[PDB]
RNA sequence: GUUGAAACAGGGUCAGCUUGCCGUAGGUGGCAUCGCCCUCGUC
């Protein structure tokens, strides 16, 4: 995804080590080390709302890169809508439940597994 | 006899410790059993 100016900037970010580094010398990094995984987004300048992950090219990676690789996986058959819609293992760690976004359905233990 | 099987609520933890129902208060004050009535009549 090259042009983009928001990813080559935060390439160019995580390329550097030192900006890195700066980004602990900040005004507010002391409050952010206190929350246990934080999660820091790549907002570059003059876009002002738009997160580098929000760009009209990230956006549409994520478009492309959740309708090309989350697509190739096993190809049927949907429990919810019964249709052949790749299948899904590791459903996505539903959040607000538990002290951790936990994967609302999700059958990972030696035997909840049913038929293997 | 090819098709959800197997699966713990467990193990255990004094509700204890303790705390006047009390201090205290007239049943009083007061009120006629009265007014009255042949044991008679008589052998």
């Amino acid at each position: 995804l090259p042009d983009d100016a928001g990813v080559t900037a935060v390439a160019a970010f995580l390329s550097s080590a030192e900006e890195k580094s700066k980004v602990m010398q900040a005004a507010n990094w002391a409050e952010c080390a206190k929350v246990k995984g934080c999660n820091l987004s790549f907002r570059l300048v003059d876009e002002a709302v738009d997160l580098v992950c929000q760009s009209k090219a990230v956006r549409e990676y994520v478009s492309q890169a959740n309708q090309t690789q989350s697509d190739n996986a096993q190809k049927g058959i949907c429990l919810v809508t019964g249709k052949a819609a790749p299948i899904a293992r590791l459903h996505n760690a539903v959040k607000g439940v538990n002290a951790k976004p936990a994967p609302f359905a999700s059958v990972n233990l030696s035997a909840f597994e049913s038929y293997g």
